């Protein structure tokens, strides 16, 4: 499972999505039922987001929101009421640090 992003809101658009296959358990890249999401604000819950930027899409955030967010993108956490399907969770990923 390959990835890629081009432009901010596209790794955020892709980030919040991403991160939805963890909130399930699933391995590969998962779609966010933003619809439902936007109809039932009751669907999935958004939480750890920076101060300033509250739990919505990122096309009402500018590219400096945004920047914040990808930057949060670890604290960002979803929830998703449904219950589980089968699949052993993964706790951070880790990797090289920048610093």
């Amino acid at each position: 499972g390959s990835s890629g992003s081009s432009g901010l809101r596209e790794q955020v658009q892709d980030l919040f999505n991403k991160k939805y296959g963890e909130a399930l358990g699933i391995k590969y890249p998962v779609q966010v039922p933003y619809k439902r999401i936007k109809s039932n604000p009751g669907s999935v819950i958004i939480e750890g987001l920076p101060p300033g930027i509250p739990f919505r899409k990122p096309c009402t955030f500018g590219s400096q929101n945004l920047e914040r967010i990808l930057a949060v993108a670890d604290k960002i956490k979803f929830t998703v009421t449904r219950p589980f399907q089968g699949l052993i969770p993964k706790p951070d990923e880790s990797g090289p640090s920048s610093g």
